[PDB]
């Protein structure tokens, strides 16, 4: 009787667990999409205003201008 | 008699942990592609803006910018 028991209660929170675990790799792959999509925007910006600065200042001029 | 009864709790407690563990291998695995697209899409981000900039500044002015 302890093994029937064991066995309804086992699959029942098999399928819990399954289902919430299921939702929550959704979750969890929507949230990476969003925290790369933030970086890649973040890194863009950043590289064209380095880019910008480092036109506007002129290489020869960085060459010297650290020493 | 108990070599009995331990024979059908053994194959009943045996059922249940193969259920679960088939499970939790399903959701490991999908754990793992999940962290290896998160891992390789980073990469990938940071290497483009490193590559960007360093065209942007000059392998020649980097040369000597260091030093």
């Amino acid at each position: 009787l302890k093994a029937q028991a064991l066995a309804i209660e086992t699959e029942a929170e098999l399928q819990r667990v399954q289902k919430v675990r299921e939702l929550e790799l959704v979750y969890a792959r929507a949230q990476l999409e969003l925290e790369v999509s933030k970086a890649q925007q973040l890194a863009e910006v950043e590289v064209k205003k380095f880019k910008q600065m480092t036109e506007a200042i002129g290489p020869s001029t960085i060459r010297d201008l650290a020493v």
